[PDB]
């Protein structure tokens, strides 16, 4: 069996682990493992850096990372939004003048007396 | 050195720490630490909360806010790529009346017997 | 009180358990608790998987799933910034010939002797 001795050793151990997982380590940092039951440590490379799963970085450090990122996404999106409203609102201006015009060009679009007297005559 | 009793002791404080980090705390949980070589409990304060990286969250409770926020966000950017989609149409359709207009309103731009009756009349 | 060997038990008990945690499980991997003091295995089921907060991922999992969600959602919203500012240069572009027309359509919405010679004619 395993003593109580290399239980209690491979806990501490276990624990340490963990405790980088979730921490992250670097460069110098002790690695630990267990062999013949004891403990055993040596120095992280840069090796063992890169083949972490995340560069060493521990969950905490990584999950801060991703809260700077929601945030700031977040806030370009944002911004997008109230482009996008800008953006529409003017272009529904500029529909609405667009068919004023058109009906002002389909409007422009417009292209015995005597018988005495001889007797006396006589003489 | 350290007696057995006192790794299994570091190993089990260790290991309780580790699983605040990942299950969260709240005011009035104990924290325990190592004195004297023995566990050591003392209740969390508001202070411990506020000191902690996550405010005493834990790891899968952030997760969970992450998960939650970025389908959120994926919401929105999906609203906004359709009405992008939506405002480029009506732009292009605006973009072909304001040609045919202008067409038009070029187009629009423009802008013996006698001797012998002597003889008988003597007589 | 809890022997040393219990402790160490319950320490190497509560370091698998967290250790499932960061790295994730599947159905018929060992959970581990403590009965009577001693460490007890039994396998998962598909009831624990889908019983754990993130199905059995693990932590480590989730965030490199965020990695790539967050690396591919700052993508789409890069590609909407972009059809953003196309998309205002040409409104902008289309305001101007809005402008230029109707300026048109006002402009184009025109619309002795004798007695002598009595004496010889005598003889």
């Amino acid at each position: 069996p395993p003593s109580t001795d290399e239980i209690a050793k491979a806990a501490l151990v276990g624990v340490y682990n963990n405790t980088q997982d979730i921490n992250g380590f670097k460069v110098g940092d002790t690695i630990y493992d267990i062999e013949n039951g004891q403990p055993k440590g040596r120095p992280a490379t840069e090796d063992d850096v890169k083949a972490d799963d995340f560069g060493g970085l521990g969950l905490k450090e990584v999950l801060a990372q991703h809260d700077q990122s929601l945030a700031d996404l977040t806030g370009t999106v944002e911004e997008n939004s109230e482009a996008l409203v800008k953006t529409a609102e003017v272009v529904n201006d500029i529909s609405a003048d667009v068919k004023a015009n058109t009906a002002a060009i389909r409007e422009n679009k417009a292209a015995t007396a005597n018988g005495l007297e001889t007797r006396l005559a006589d003489a």
